[PDB]
């Protein structure tokens, strides 16, 4: 049997469709994801009929943790497609984010509001793919789960039933390299660093088929050894979403329709902990800096909450030094 905990969740906001990519800025500045085609995808009989009920573009928001006052800083679009974006990652030079938008590809947005894409295509010169999750190496490298088929204009489709989901690496050379692919709806992502801040382990959630991946990391867009490091209980639709790690390279993963939150010690195997949330979806999951405060986004209320893990996180890009 796992050992279960419930701890106290604090509600921070809610009214954010399909809420995912909470994240911290250099500046301490929260962000959340609004998506409209997460939520639609939820209640679609395909991928296609999701994409025809999403309302529209998704938006990244600014949250005011003192006020709860969600502001729009970027609502994605290009040449009248709206963009999906889902996970964020803060950037270490600039306070800028990536973001993996699954109609767009990857995006680099400001906080004044501007974004660029980033790729239309990738480096041995095929189109991209929709991108969802992604992680920054302590290099810098970006790693990216893709689950999408072609970016915009394509038509929009997932690989939550068939094997075409694909892994990028966006290099410190701004190279978009594929790394891997037929994944059945590749999601959360995450790197395991060594003591000495070099990259080593390349985490990377299968979500329907309840498995976590691994690969040891070789350098920049170079991966192998590719195992399942870790299963995921439960039956229901869904699976691992987004993760993080703590300061003890523990793995938290949002056990999306499990009403959990799962906990790998770093060897993976089995979770050696469970977090019992107060709703069924848990769908992405990010540490205030310096702090024991998990910030979790849900899909039952489209809300986002907060509660205290037993130790610190890990410090993300962001949080490091360039020397």
């Amino acid at each position: 049997e796992i050992p279960v905990i419930e701890p106290l969740f604090t509600k921070m906001t809610e009214d954010i469709p399909g809420a995912t990519g909470p994240v911290f800025d250099k500046n301490g500045d929260f962000y959340v994801v609004a998506s409209p085609l997460s939520e639609a995808l939820t209640k679609a009989n395909s991928p296609a009929e999701a994409y025809k009920a999403s309302r529209g573009a998704g938006e990244i928001l600014h949250i005011d943790l003192k006020t709860g006052k969600k502001t729009v800083i970027c609502k994605p679009e290009v040449n009248g497609y709206g963009g999906s974006p889902i996970g964020c990652q803060c950037d270490r030079d600039a306070n800028q984010l990536f973001v993996a938008d699954m109609r767009l590809g990857l995006l680099v947005v400001q906080t004044e509001g501007t974004f660029e894409e980033i790729a239309k295509k990738d480096s041995e010169g095929r189109c991209m793919q929709g991108c969802a999750y992604c992680a920054f190496d302590y290099e810098g490298n970006l790693w990216i789960t893709a689950p999408a088929g072609g970016v915009a204009p394509a038509d929009f489709t997932i690989s939550l039933r068939e094997k075409f989901g694909s892994i990028y690496c966006f290099t410190t050379d701004g190279q978009m390299i594929q790394v891997d692919t037929a994944f059945q709806c590749p999601a959360g992502i995450a790197v395991r660093h060594m003591n000495d801040g070099r990259p080593y382990q390349l985490i990377v959630a299968e979500q329907p088929t309840k498995k976590l991946w691994s690969y040891d990391i070789k350098g920049p867009a170079n991966i192998e050894n590719k195992k399942v490091w870790g299963h995921i209980p439960g039956t229901h639709k869904g699976g691992a979403a987004g993760m993080v790690f703590d300061e003890d390279n523990n793995l938290l993963v949002a056990n999306w329709g499990s009403s959990h939150i799962e906990v790998f010690g770093p060897d993976g195997g089995q979770p050696k902990m469970r977090i019992r949330c107060p709703f069924e979806k848990p769908a992405n999951l990010h540490f205030k800096p310096q702090t024991k405060t998990i910030f979790v986004t849900e899909h039952d209320n489209n809300a986002v909450w907060k509660f205290e893990w037993q130790r610190n996180g890990k410090k993300q890009y962001c949080e490091t030094s360039k020397f």
